[PDB]
């Protein structure tokens, strides 16, 4: 009345110790951000952003795309409808932001921020519409209608925003994502395709990701299934794979034989070693659970330490994969050209 | 003054509880049997048989070859000489049998049986010399020279002896080889090459071995080195592989990436499951240590229950591998013919 996610009774207390609003955690859910302007008369949708990282990974630290790269129009429209309702009910006059979660083709409302959100600039840039100015006019007494800004702009190119985290400034921290924001800045990637935009945002954020080498895959239960496909993509891109017992087990059941690696406590060599010897060019590590987390800490610290690009979400992993297809230095475009393409 | 191999002090005691002579166990040594006859004037080497399974697996349960398939002539000549020395010293008059163990190019005596041994019949069949008839004559007073049997016979073909175990009659028993004899009988395989004899011997032993499929590998520490080769030989022959945790680690480091399989405690699916489901056509499982044994019991028992061919020794598995290169149904030969090839 710090945020944590508890999985069970034990966990619950367990947290209590070290310790109030309880909410059901919408697992394996897509997170969405919407910025919109309302003038009491109507509502203009500034932008619908679909996060790369799932709900549970703070929006502030999620990568995102404008326009959505996976959500259905249908569903977006739902969200678009909801905002409007919210707008009016709350009697918004100026900017507003709404965050949703999409679970099983269902739309859940996370929060409503009836002010300017840190997303505004990215949206303005992507769409060519200075939402801030507009909403400012709106607040002063000049309607959207009167402003001649009434129709929702859908760019012809992909705009992906990625973030930068201060982890390297505090080595003692576990460089891992969560419900609480820790990033200091963001970059924007502009592309013809999501993969392209993403590759640029990724490169822009200072990533050491390579297009070749050996990948380390160590994912959680709930991801043990999808990883299969990500592993495939990596193989296709020419990566050689290593895998921790559990995950290896799963891949193999699908036709994928990675090179099994040892957790720290299981033998030498182990991960830390390999990481340390620059055996990997990529690491995909997903964890769920206070302990498992604590138990996988070393993987992340080492990786951060060794300059190995790594992802801590599967959705994050896929985007990285997809981006392997694109070439961030292939084509550059200016903000001006960008806006020029808008109809 | 029921035998057992103890690895350490703890073990020692450990045994002591459950339970005397004490003999250093000659690890990774080749076991050899030698059948000879002495008439007080000379000594006749009937045959030198090299065991496939190493010392520690009772000669009565080991497969063997006449002539040896790996021992050097040098070293066989050393055994030959010791046999003669022993024959004379002990005053043998008739048949005798000598058991040696070879380690690091050194011959060790395991025991002397001053009488007809169970290998006699096989040796006679393989060499065309009826040792029992000869030794009987000697015993009755007709010397080896008088008889015209004074030169060792080394047949032009390989003769392999394989055994049959009654484990299927006692499901409650762990179908594992060791220092105590459990076999009820034996067969013989005759071939142009070791591979061919072995193959015939194995088929004859009612082995369900197949020339294709998926193999399961789960070997002890010591075997971790030679396994790679086995794994490779299996790969060449067109098999697919599965392996448990440690084995997998080793294979990975060698470049072989088998499909990982779960130890029963590890989870699902595990070995029993797979064995039970017909996933395997061959199983190679080695174990050292009373406790390590008791644990792995389940692999061995399922293998047997399900009729999957299984080897419990690395030597054995190699032999099985060699046999993949042969066709036990290709050529047959009568004993008359075999004998007729002897010069
Ligand atoms: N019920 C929930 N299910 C899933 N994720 C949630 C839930 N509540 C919050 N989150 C996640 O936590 C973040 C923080 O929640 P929010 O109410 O937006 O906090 P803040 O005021 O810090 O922005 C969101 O960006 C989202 O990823
Ligand atoms: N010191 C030893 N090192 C290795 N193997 C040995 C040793 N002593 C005996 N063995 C193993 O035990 C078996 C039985 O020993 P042996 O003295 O021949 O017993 P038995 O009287 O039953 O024939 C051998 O065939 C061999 O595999
Ligand atoms: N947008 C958050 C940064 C992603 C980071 N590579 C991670 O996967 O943890
Ligand atoms: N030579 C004795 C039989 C061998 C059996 N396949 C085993 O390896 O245990
Ligand atoms: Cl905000
Ligand atoms: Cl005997
Ligand atoms: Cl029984
Ligand atoms: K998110
Ligand atoms: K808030
Ligand atoms: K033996
Ligand atoms: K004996
Ligand atoms: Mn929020
Ligand atoms: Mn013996």
């Amino acid at each position: 009345s710090a945020m944590e996610i508890v999985y069970d009774e034990a966990d619950l207390r367990r947290y209590f110790q070290t310790a109030v609003l309880l909410d059901h955690f919408l697992d394996d859910a897509v997170e969405v951000d919407v910025d919109a302007i309302c003038d009491g008369e109507m509502v203009l949708i500034g932008g619908i952003m679909e996060h790369i990282e799932q709900a549970g990974v703070h929006s502030g630290d999620s990568a995102c795309s404008l326009p959505a790269y996976t959500l259905s129009q249908e569903i977006q429209d739902v969200m678009r409808q909801q905002v409007q309702k919210l707008a009016f009910e709350l009697q918004v006059r100026g900017l507003m932001n709404v965050q949703f979660a999409v679970k099983n083709n269902e739309v859940y409302l996370i929060e409503v921020n009836p002010r300017a959100a840190r997303t505004v600039p990215f949206v303005s840039k992507a769409t060519g519409v200075p939402l801030a100015k507009v909403a400012a006019r709106v607040m002063a007494g000049k309607s959207l209608a009167e402003q001649g800004v009434t129709k929702e702009v859908i760019p012809p190119y992909y705009s992906v925003k990625e973030v930068v985290l201060p982890f390297n400034k505090f080595p003692g921290v576990d460089p891992l994502l969560g419900p609480e924001m820790r990033s200091t800045g963001e970059v924007m990637g502009v592309g013809r395709t999501f993969a392209e935009a993403f590759a640029k945002a990724q490169l822009g954020s200072n990533s050491t990701m390579k297009k070749h080498g050996r990948a380390l895959l160590s994912v959680r239960e709930g991801d043990k299934e999808r990883v299969v496909d990500l592993a495939a993509k990596l193989l296709k891109q020419g990566f050689e794979l290593d895998a921790t017992h559990g995950t290896a087990i799963v891949l193999g059941e699908a036709g994928i034989n990675p090179r099994l690696v040892n957790k720290v406590h299981e033998g030498r060599p182990h991960i830390q070693d390999r990481i340390k010897n620059g055996e990997y060019t990529y690491i995909i590590n997903t964890t769920s659970g206070r302990r498992a987390i604590e138990d996988s800490r070393v993987i992340r610290r080492s990786a951060l330490q060794y300059k190995v690009h790594y992802d801590t979400t599967l959705n994050g992993g896929f985007a990285t994969a997809m981006a392997l297809n694109a070439d961030a230095t292939e084509k550059v475009i200016s903000v001006q050209e960008m806006h020029a393409q808008i109809k």
